[PDB]
This record gives C-alpha cells, sequence and structure tokens, in this order.
C-alpha cells in the first residue's frame, strides 16, 4: 500500500529541477526533503510518492470555525499519512497530530536589506538600524510583519512577554497588512522595501536566502525562541514510533549534518 | 498518591540548598530541574517526591546482560513514575522508556583550560599528546562508541585504548581533573554543562570550536504510563510560555560571576 | 621493409618545420615526438616514415558502434605499426592497444587568461558564470564522463548540458578561444601543453591551482605487435640516459620566449 | 591456490600495528601497501598473503655472479607471485621482470638536516649550504651517499652525466662508506651528522619523514629525474594484464590519490 507524503516549495528543502518538464515522479523534485524522505523509505521499507498540499500553507486553527488548514489539515482529516516538511512543533499541533523528536534547529530571526557601507584607517563598516527585537517595536518608521498560518505568527498571537504583546498589537493594528503569503512574498518585500519593512522568519530560511545570489539581505539579532522541524504523523496511527526510531538513527550516523552541509553550505558563494 | 521522582545531583539543574541540614521536605532542592518538576507537578495537579538514585548514574545498558543501572533503571523496573533531570535523547533509550519533547537543546563540545591552538575535532583526534575523555555512564561515549564515521572511530579506539583510566565518574570529577591537569586533559561533555562550568569561579576554563553533534534533554518516563502525554503537554506549555528560556536564563546566565 | 608512424600535428611535439614548401622527405618535421622516432628507430635500427593522420583526432572509441577513429584507429586496423605522439594513457585504450611505459608525466590542469580569484578545482565547479570544456575525442572528457566522484560528476554534468557547444576541436583552437574570450573561458586541459603554451608569445595564460589526477604519455602499438618489448626497451633506455628530459628541456624551457 | 606477495617494510607503505604480538596474518601490517593489495584483490578475485624478503632488499644483479636479490630475486627465481611495493622501474628490471604501469610518481632527493634560524624586520629567515646537485658534488666537506641494492645507486653507476658522473666517482672513491644498508640507517645518520651528511632517497619517503616528528629534516632542491613504482610480475605469467588494468582503474578511480592523501598528509603535523 502506498502511503501519501506531504511537502511544501521550500528552498533548500524542496525545489523543482530545471528538467522537470519530462520527469514524471519522484524525480521531479530535489533538495533537503526528497533526500530525507529517501533515507527514511531506505530505513524502513515503503514506497512513497510525494504531493504539495493544495494551498499551500503551514496548518492553523481558523476561528470560529474549527477547520485546520495546510499540512495539518491534511492529516488531521485522514487525507494524509505523513508529512516530510518543515513543520514546526507546536503546543496546538500535537494535540491533534503526533510529532516525531526534532530533526532540525531554528529560530525566529529578523531580515533586514543589507546598509549601503560607509567609506569614511580606510576600513569598511556597517550600521544597521535595528540591532534586536527591543528596539524593533520601539521604532515606528521601520514596518514589520510575519508569515499567514506559520507557527511565528500564532507564536506571536498567544505571547505574554512586553515586547512580543506589543509587536502583537502592532501587527494587529497595521495598515496595509504586514503579514504575507509566502516566504518568497516577504523576501520580495524586504527586496523592494529599501529598508523600510522587516520580515520575521526561521534563521534556516533566514541564512540560506543571505547566502545566495544576489546576496544583498543579512539577519539582525538573535533568535527570539528555540523550536525545531519534525515529521508530522496522525494520530493513533502506526508510522509515529518507525518514523521516530528512523529520525534518531540518522541524527546518531550524522546523515542530518552531511544534508545540511551539503543544501547550505556548498553553494554559498558572495 | 505521592509521586516519586529520580534525580541526579546536578549543577545547575539540582542543588541540596546551603542549610541542608536544617531543612526538611521538598525545599531542600532548588534548581532548573526541582523548578521544572514544580512547574509539571502543577500544571497536572499532583503530589510530587523529589528524590536522588541511589547511585549517581545517568543509565546505560550493561555488559551483555540487559540490565538498565542509573536513573533509567530506577524508572524501568516501576520504582520511579518521572525523572525531571538532564537526560540526554539517544535511539536506544527511546526503545525502552518514554522521552518527552526536548527543553534544552545542546551538542558535544570540548572544555580546556587557558588562542587555544586546538581549532576543532579534527586537530584534537590527531593531536595525542593531550588525554581527553567522557562520563561514566552517560550519552556521549555511546555515541562515540557506536559511530560510524573514521574521525569518531579514531576518538573512539584512542577512548577504548588508553591508559590509564581517562573515563571519570562524575562531571564535577572531570572538570576537577581538567583544572589539576593544566591544560593536558580536555574533556568532551555537553554544551549547557560547559556554559554553566565557564561562567563561575574561577572561571579559567573555555569552550573550544563547535558542536559535532546536536541532542537535547527530555523527561523520562516507564513505557505505557499514564504520564507521557501530560508531561509532553507541560513541556510544551512551558516552551510556549518562555518559561524554559526564563530559568535557563536564571540558573546559567543571571549571575555570571566572571567577566561577561 | 618501411615502417609507417602515424603523428597528430600537435607542438612541441611535431612542427612542419617553417620553410617546409620546399622540403621533402624526413626533414619536414621536427619536435619532441620527431626527435623520440629518429631516437626509436636508431636503437632499433628499422626505416621507419612519419606521417600525419588524416583526420586530426587523438582516438576515442564511437557512439555504440564500437569503432575506433583517429589515430589508434589508424593502428587497431593494421594501416600504422607505431605511433609516436602524446597519447594518453587509459585504461580503455589499453584494452586494444599496448601502450609503452610512460615518457611524459602530466595531470588535469586549469588554464584562464590574467590573483587568479578561483582557487582549485572545487570552486570551478561551483562558479557557474565561466564556461570551461575539453578536447574533442581526446582523454579528459573520458575521465570526467566516467568518473564517479560527486563534483567530477558536476564537472561532467555541466560538460553535458552545456550551451552552446563548449568542446573545441584542436587544441589551438581551444587556446585561441581562450585568448578571444578574455577571462571568461577557462580550458580543462592537460599539463606539457599548458607549461607549453604559458612560456610562449604572447604570455598572457597561465596555470592555476593543482592537478587533479596523475597521467603519462605512451607509444601505441596494435595488439600482438612485434616492436611492443622494443620500443619499451627503447623508451626505458632513453629515460635512464636523461634523453627524454633533455628532449622536454629543449622543446619547453630552453627557448622560452617570456619571462622566466 | 594462494599467491605470495612480496614487500618491504617501509613507510608509511607497510608498517607493524602496535597489537602485532596477538595478530597473526594480513592484519599484522597496516598502510599503504597493505590496503592497496587488499584493493587489488577486491578488483580481481584471489586470496593472497603478505611475505617479507630475507634480506629486506630491493633489487641488483650482482657483478660478476648474475644473481638477483631482493623482491627482484623474489620473482625471477620463481618463489614469488606478485611484488606489491615500492619498486622502482628501471631498464634492467623489466627485462627480467614485468613492470605494470607506475602508480605513484618519485624522484630522487636530497636529504640534509635543518638549519638553525637565525634571528638577526624580526623574521626568521633559514639559510641552507646545500641548494641543488651541482654544488653537492663540488663541495667535499659533505659527504653524500645512496641507499645499496636501489634504483638509485644503480643509476649513479650507469649515469653519463658529467655531475652525476662526478658523484659517483666520489661515492665510489668515499672513505668510510657513504652507503646505507636501508632507508632508516640514512635517516639516522642524517639526525646524528649535524649537517655533515647528505642522504640521496626517493621524493615520497623524503616528504614523509620531513613531516614526521621530530620534524628536524627537511629536502632540499628539485628531483634529479623522474620515475615511479610499479607492480612487479614474473616474465610470461598470467597475473601481469588483469594487475595492469587493476592499477588503471584504481588510478582513474582516485582510489590512489585518498589513499595517498590518508598516509600522508592526515598525520604531517609538525
Ligand atoms: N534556549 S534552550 O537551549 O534553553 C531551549 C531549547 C529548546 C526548547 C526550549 C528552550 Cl528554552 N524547546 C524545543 C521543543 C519545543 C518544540 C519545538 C522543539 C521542541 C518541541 N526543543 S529545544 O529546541 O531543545
Ligand atoms: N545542526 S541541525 O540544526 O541540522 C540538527 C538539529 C537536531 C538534530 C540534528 C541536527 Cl543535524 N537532532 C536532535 C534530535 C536528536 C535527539 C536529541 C534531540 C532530537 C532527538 N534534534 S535537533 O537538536 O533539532
Ligand atoms: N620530467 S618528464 O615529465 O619529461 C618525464 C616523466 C617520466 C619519465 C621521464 C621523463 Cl623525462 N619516465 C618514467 C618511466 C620510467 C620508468 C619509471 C616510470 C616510467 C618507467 N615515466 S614518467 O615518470 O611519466
Ligand atoms: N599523485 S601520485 O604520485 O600518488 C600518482 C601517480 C601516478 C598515477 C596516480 C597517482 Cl595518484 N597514475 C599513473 C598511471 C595511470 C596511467 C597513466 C600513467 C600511469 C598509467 N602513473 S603515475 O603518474 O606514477
Ligand atoms: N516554518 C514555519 C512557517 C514559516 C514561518 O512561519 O516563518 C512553520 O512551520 O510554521
Ligand atoms: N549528560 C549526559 C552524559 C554525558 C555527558 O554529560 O558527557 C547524559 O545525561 O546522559
Ligand atoms: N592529450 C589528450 C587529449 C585531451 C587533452 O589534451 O585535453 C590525448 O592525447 O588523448
Ligand atoms: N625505492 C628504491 C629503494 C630506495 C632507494 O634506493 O632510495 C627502489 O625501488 O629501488
Amino acid at each position: 500500500k502506498t502511503v501519501v507524503v506531504t511537502t511544501i516549495l521550500e528552498s533548500p528543502y524542496v525545489m523543482m529541477k530545471k528538467n522537470h518538464e519530462m520527469l514524471e515522479g519522484n524525480e521531479r523534485y530535489e533538495g533537503y526533503c526528497v533526500d530525507l524522505a529517501a533515507e527514511i523509505a531506505k530505513h524502513c521499507g515503503f514506497k512513497y510518492k510525494l504531493t504539495i498540499v493544495g494551498d499551500g500553507k503551514y496548518g492553523a486553527r481558523d476561528a470560529d470555525t474549527k477547520i485546520w488548514n495546510g499540512m495539518v489539515g491534511e492529516l488531521v482529516y485522514g487525507k494524509a499519512d505523513i508529512a516530510i516538511a518543515p513543520l514546526t512543533i507546536t503546543l496546538v499541533r500535537e494535540e491533534v497530530i503526533d510529532f516525531s523528536k526534532p530533526f532540525m534547529s531554528l529560530g525566529i530571526s529578523i531580515m533586514i536589506k543589507k546598509p549601503q557601507k560607509s567609506k569614511p584607517l580606510t576600513v569598511e563598516r556597517m550600521v544597521s538600524p535595528i540591532e534586536s527585537a527591543e528596539d524593533l517595536s520601539k521604532q515606528t518608521e521601520i514596518a514589520y510583519g510575519t508569515l499567514d498560518s506559520g507557527s511565528t505568527k500564532e507564536f506571536f498571537r498567544r505571547s505574554k512577554i512586553a515586547v512580543f504583546d506589543k509587536m502583537w498589537t502592532y501587527m494587529r493594528s497595521a495598515e496595509p497588512s504586514v503579514f504575507v503569503r509566502t516566504t518568497a512574498e516577504g523576501v520580495a518585500r524586504v527586496r523592494k522595501s529599501k529598508g523600510k519593512y522587516a520580515y520575521l522568519l526561521e534563521s534556516t530560511m533566514n541564512e540560506y536566502i543571505e547566502q545566495r545570489k544576489p546576496c544583498d539581505t543579512m539577519k539582525v539579532g538573535g533568535n527570539l525562541d528555540s523550536k525545531g522541524y519534525g515529521i508530522a504523523t496522525p494520530k493513533g496511527s502506526s508510522l509515529g514510533t518507525p518514523v521516530n526510531l528512523a529520525v534518531l538513527k540518522l541524527s546518531e550516523q550524522g546523515v542530518l549534518d552531511k544534508l545540511k552541509n551539503k543544501w547550505w553550505y556548498d553553494k554559498g558563494e558572495c
């Protein structure tokens, strides 16, 4: 019996290859998630096909409807079997699906456009207007937003920290909307914002995007928290413990670190 | 009914206070693990009793007899219900106990005394004039033993063919041996202990290089226990509330008895 | 009986003199290969006639038809007896022809125009803004195609998925393309040609990095020929006498039409 | 049928392991030659046992006796089947045994003791009394010699170059004898010579010894010639072409370069 794997187009997790027009099946995609699923299938023998969520979201319980979307809705309603994708482990998601041990560390970081270096011994020094998340809430000339139906958005909604509460209040009272539908949307806004907009996203994607052409963005401050990416599993399923042990074995053998170095640091010329 | 908790005496995880001789009850202990246990009890709503394992030991499988001794042995044999202690998550333990979600990330680090001409672990393995070891019955020695990378295999071969006994009984004895060796003994230990040690008196040790792998600490429960899901939910809730970060800052960086 | 020799017109291996229109016979050719052929004939004691292959081609197996074309084809089909030319030694050719002992060591090198921010071949593969190719029907393209190292596999994939045609017919055309590209075309060629080119006019190209592998040039003979052992002995004798080094110095470093 | 492999104790080609007392068979030795023979056996299936020549020599036709010694005598007389060892390909040896294509490049280099650096902007510069082989024959205060029953000795005997002829004449007219029986003997003479003696040996062993403790020797000048190490085979044997293709395949696949980097550059701290 073929199980279905749900994944989102994200770099460098899943990429459409240049010769994907004549290729059909699992050979269309390349990146971290595809070979991670390959290693999962090697460890526990099964046949799998990669699928993309219809709305391309991560998952969030809509207010006053109690309906899950994204990859969470793929697995809760029973139309999916496993989600090998950068899905963040949260409290709300664990109560509806089973999460394996995290296979990747992450954190909430800030994206800003790289400032122009000041020429005037003759050393080049870079100055930036944002150094952490403390002053980001204080200043109002720079607007900040998050990704809709993501872990960061919900985390900001249910955060009782004073600075995080102020950030959430500003996001609620922001016009026009500072939220974005995809990671590429926020990155494009950062690009064509001329330093007027800052994007809140995971540290791994931020680091990857910073080190790719045209190489004009940089990450400021530290991670706002510590979380991780896990493999989702529907509640009361038989794949939970097998994928958990598979993730543990892959982490122990160092395959995850090798894939990390291959898919983030090899092609990081600037 | 009361619930027994097994914890290893490790800093900054559990202190036996400072005037413990005149203290009776649950106030004789303090630390990150004590606070975490209190918060877990508050969330779940059960009476908990903090106890120390009879033999100070994190827990590992014995030699060709399938006996668990230490803190994991205290749980797998039914004498303990929960263990709020810095227990590393690894594949072999998951087969015998239930791990909650990790609450402190970490990795394998190297601590020496005062440019540090040692770079990463690549140079450490090929440099033989300096001795280095791990902690008895932990997770680092198991990771080195069962690794398949060639350089990690070289470290494991150096571990097994080492004279005299390079292994240390406790982390405190390991850092004491580092102090008394005066730059001739590196210690392969996890990160959190390294930041805690390097930020206290006399502040003569520091972490060098990066981390060889990424692991974390979990809450161990007996297989098929009724508290695994509640403790997982409590850990996730505390992580969402930022309480874990608050306690980490309080017991690691708040004091800072050195130049930071 | 006369012996026919097949040689590809390559410098500094074989010149067609300078006033070749008024030259008839064996004096119309000069170079390292001509001198080597003369010395082989002197040692063995046979009449040799220097000829150029009809189609300028080092020789490689054709596509799914098992036909050898070029200099190796000139030998395997019985029309040639010996070939004193810079033919690289590889496994596939050894199955069809007999190679003498190598007389000039070499390796795969990279030649660009005038700090050279390219380092080794590791940076060349991951840098895509600059085009690079090999020589048609040689040995470098075969080595890249049949390699199993991942980075060499990346170079081979770039070779096959390249627009426009990056391959060049002759080495002279390759260096001319390097000249006309003005720092936007690296050439993957063997060493000896690289030192010979970089030391002549206009002296605007240089070798960068190291050598990806080590190979050599041999004397090819038909399978089961009566001259393989004599030519091997002659090559070894010339190597012992230092004559090979003398001719290498004469045709590579003696002239030196640049700043050395 | 088990064939016999003859090899000489040479570093880093063959080393006796520290735990060689309780180990018997092919597990006693470690280095380049042992794993090269392992790869040879993997490529062409056969069972092999490693053996050491009785007199520990390389091979030279004794004058007025026409008797071969070393590994050449192991194979010519029929008491050996293959010689996977650093045996140099020469004209005289090819006429008595079959040689495969070279698997390692080499050259004749000079060993001298590393001179003391002169302190008196405050840069440390090293000066040496020998810069090439041209002035080595001219000066007489520094004595030079070679290894007996080696390729270098015979090459100097049958060299018609003026400088090489002068070097051979000096070696013939040297008292006490400047020749050595083993590589370790010449290295020890260089060590306890205080710059009074120079050793002529292959470039690979010279480079390896220079980069090991106590790291007090250095190689001067360039290689006097270009030669190579091959795999010997008795005349008219059936292993010739198989080992030739095996060497070609191993060279093509890059196993030789990997073994080189493992056995010369990994443990080269100084
Ligand atoms: N900053 S830290 O090392 O004290 C730390 C580290 C971690 C924390 C919380 C803290 Cl405070 N929670 C995460 C957990 C939360 C959810 C996402 C990953 C696991 C499940 N694990 S972690 O990434 O190992
Ligand atoms: N270096 S990294 O971010 O790619 C990374 C991150 C992590 C890895 C492994 C790697 Cl390679 N494994 C751990 C897992 C291993 C065992 C201990 C914690 C979980 C269960 N999770 S993690 O701390 O999220
Ligand atoms: N210096 S050079 O590149 O012109 C050069 C290179 C080589 C020469 C001779 C010269 Cl002059 N002979 C050797 C041969 C001699 C004997 C030892 C190795 C082969 C058989 N091959 S080589 O190492 O490829
Ligand atoms: N870099 S090295 O000295 O270990 C080295 C030296 C040599 C290698 C391979 C290596 Cl890795 N292969 C060549 C062989 C390959 C084919 C071409 C020449 C012989 C037959 N001989 S070599 O030029 O003597
Ligand atoms: N990685 C996030 C989505 C992207 C974001 O919110 O920045 C998640 O799993 O929810
Ligand atoms: N802390 C580890 C022991 C290994 C170490 O600390 O080095 C454990 O809980 O198993
Ligand atoms: N010189 C090689 C051709 C490849 C090259 O020169 O790049 C040969 O003789 O086969
Ligand atoms: N490698 C040499 C022996 C050592 C030497 O002569 O320096 C040979 O094969 O003859």
